[PDB]
């Protein structure tokens, strides 16, 4: 039964729309599950060519989501070359996203000393990368690798590869060069809703769906989401971003659970595709060592019996980086197959989270692209 659908790109390719139309349906069933660098970072992986996953030496399905950053796309591409591994995920029927880790187009010449010239320069850029800045060129540069990457992301048949691009994340904060002491309000929607246009309507990208993601609200309410939001002539997907505490972590659950019914009852409202676009204890917590071995039951406990919260799309977790991260110290935050894990009981915390009947992991979703839809 065509389903109609309003994008933020009116003429997505089928296949984008298809995408859209099937989160609109799937997110009211089951909550699906993603992980960043699913197939190109792992503990437990011999290869990162897009054929296996620490999920799936953990559980025996891959993540259905699979999240990558512009750190993969836009030079000097950091993260390397994922064009293959995108190939794969989406020849197993997975579903794509990326985020934009983009450099600081006011300071990236500089680099040399982290973290100058990447996002994390916290030197307010957003008021000289509008048109009319000195460095509208430089972020220009980067949208132009964005649109050519994502205009050659194809398939077998030679169709597009839909992606939901998730633009200037975690925008209420202050730590990227986009954030909340970078810019008003009006100048952080500026940013959002240009390049937005410059990747659809200057460079012709057809297969995005666009996705906006502000950290967590500790006052949960439609207008503190409002206030930088870029509009719903500008987004597809809502979202947010929220990373917490390994222990006496109650209170930030019930937090999460808020935030989600929130964002889940603005989508329906707004026809928007609900979402948690990151989740996890906080990387410091992971770095020395701590853990918590309930963290995913509470967490799709917490979720599924909240009518609101529940109907989120998916949620995603952040990358498994196979040596750590300089103190080497561990930065990783799907349980692996492997001793520690098995014996600090993360393990078998989240097989339990995969056994769970809400969760969806890669074979659990069907037809996600042959849907037919209307506009
Ligand atoms: C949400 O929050 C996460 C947890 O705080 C953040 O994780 C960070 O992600 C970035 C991007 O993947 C990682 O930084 C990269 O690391 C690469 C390998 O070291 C390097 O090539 C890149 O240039 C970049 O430094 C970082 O270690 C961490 O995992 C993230 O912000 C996420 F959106
Ligand atoms: O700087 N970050 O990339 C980052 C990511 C996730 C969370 C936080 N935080 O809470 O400050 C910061
Ligand atoms: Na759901
Ligand atoms: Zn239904
Ligand atoms: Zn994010």
């Amino acid at each position: 039964k065509p389903v109609t659908v309003k994008l933020v790109d009116s003429q997505a390719t089928m296949e984008t729309r298809s995408l859209f139309a099937f989160m609109q349906e799937q997110r009211r069933h089951s909550i699906m599950f993603g992980h960043q660098h699913e197939t190109t970072q792992g503990l437990t992986i011999t290869r990162t060519d897009g054929t296996q996953s620490d999920t799936f030496n953990a559980v025996g399905d891959f993540a259905a989501v699979y999240g990558w950053d512009t750190l993969s796309i836009v030079a000097p591409k950091a993260e390397g070359d994922i064009v293959a591994q995108v190939k794969k995920a989406y020849a197993r029927g997975g579903i794509i996203t990326v985020s934009s880790h983009f450099d600081n187009p006011k300071t990236d010449t500089q680099k040399g000393v982290w973290p100058v010239g990447t996002s994390w320069d916290q030197t307010p850029a957003v008021v000289d990368s509008l048109p009319g800045g000195a460095y509208n060129p430089v972020l220009n540069g980067y949208l132009d690798q964005v649109a050519e990457w994502a205009n050659n992301l194809k398939d077998e048949q030679g169709r597009l590869i839909p992606v939901i691009f998730r633009l200037y994340h975690a925008n209420t904060g202050s730590w990227f060069w986009w954030g909340d002491k970078q810019s008003t309000p009006e100048q952080y929607k500026q940013l959002f809703r240009y390049s937005v246009e410059y990747l659809r309507d200057v460079k012709g990208v057809r297969n995005f769906l666009y996705a906006y993601s502000p950290n967590n609200f500790w006052d949960v309410t439609e207008a503190n989401y409002l206030e930088r939001y870029p509009g719903d002539e500008w987004v597809d997907v809502l979202g947010f971003d929220t990373y917490g505490p390994v222990a006496d972590n109650a209170d930030w659950f019930r937090n999460v659970v808020a935030n989600a019914a929130l964002v889940a009852r603005m989508a329906e409202a707004r026809g928007k595709i609900p979402v948690i676009s990151e989740i996890g204890i906080r990387a410091p917590d992971i770095e020395a060592g701590l853990y918590d071995n309930q963290w995913y039951r509470k967490l799709i406990s917490g979720l599924k019996a909240d009518p609101d919260a529940r109907e989120i799309a998916f949620l995603l977790v952040w990358r498994n980086a196979p040596q750590g991260v300089p103190g080497q110290v561990p930065h990783y935050w799907v349980p692996a197959n492997r001793p520690e894990n098995i014996n600090n009981g993360t393990l078998e915390d989240f097989q339990a989270f995969y056994a769970d009947e809400f969760t969806a992991f890669n074979r659990d979703i069907e037809q996600v692209y042959q849907r037919p839809t209307l506009i």
